[PDB]
C-alpha cells in the first residue's frame, strides 16, 4: 500500500508517534517520505547481504528474521515480512525500539542527512489530526 501524506501521519498518530521520544510527527512523517516513498511493500539489498524493509526501511541485520542475513539478530521477534503489510502497526513498534536504541532518529541515515535541522512541520502542513 502507497499512503497519502496526511493519510500516513494520522495512521503515525493514532499509534503513539506523534512527539515519541522527543519527535515530532513531521520528523516521522519526512523519513518515511525519503525511506520508502510512503509504500509499505518497499525493499532494498545492502551490500553487507542484510534487507530494509517497509514504510521506515528496516534493517534485517538488527531488527527482523527473514532467513537469509547470516550472523543477524532479530530485536523486534518479528519477520521481516510483518514490515511489508497495509497494516504499520508492525513497523511503528519496531521504530519504537530503534529510536529508544540510544541513537534517536540519526539510526536512520536518510533522516540525518534530508530531514534533521529542515522545517519538519511541513510534512504534516494542512492535515486533519
Amino acid at each position: 500500500k502507497v499512503f497519502g501524506r496526511c493519510e500516513l501521519a494520522a495512521a503515525m498518530k493514532r499509534h503513539g508517534l506523534d512527539n515519541y521520544r522527543g519527535y515530532s510527527l513531521g520528523n516521522w512523517v519526512c523519513a518515511a517520505k525519503f525511506e520508502s516513498n510512503f509504500n509499505t511493500q518497499a525493499t532494498n539489498r545492502n551490500t553487507d547481504g542484510s534487507t530494509d524493509y517497509g514504510i521506515l526501511q528496516i534493517n534485517s541485520r538488527w531488527w527482523c528474521n527473514d532467513g537469509r542475513t547470516p550472523g543477524s539478530r532479530n530485536l523486534c521477534n518479528i519477520p521481516c515480512s510483518a514490515l511489508l503489510s497495509s497494516d504499520i502497526t508492525a513497523s511503528v513498534n519496531c521504530a519504537k525500539k530503534i529510536v529508544s536504541d540510544g541513537n534517536g532518529m540519526n539510526a536512520w541515515v536518510a533522516w540525518r542527512n534530508r530531514c534533521k535541522g529542515t522545517d519538519v512541520q511541513a510534512w504534516i502542513r494542512g492535515c486533519r489530526l
